[PDB]
């Protein structure tokens, strides 16, 4: 109720992978919250270059 | 869960059509499998002929 999409949770065999699960995500559009690689300043910019 | 698709089993009645379950379907396109008008070689040719 109230998601506004799924994951597909699976298992993966040697041979084939099988969904059995579902994870609801509820989003909102926007820059307040940001997902990282890991935990550390994040403006790291590289001039003169291609990057 | 895990289902590409489903049906609708639907009871028919002599004025309308109601649907009351579904059946779910987890398939993989292929040829391996072939599903057959009735139980029986399969390989009929007419040749030389509209068909």
């Amino acid at each position: 109720v109230g998601a506004n999409c799924k994951f597909d949770v699976a298992a993966r065999t040697r041979t084939n992978e099988q969904v059995v699960r579902s994870l609801y995500v509820i989003y909102e559009e926007g820059d307040n919250i940001a997902g990282v690689p890991s935990d550390n300043d994040l403006s790291v910019l590289h001039l003169d270059s291609c990057t």
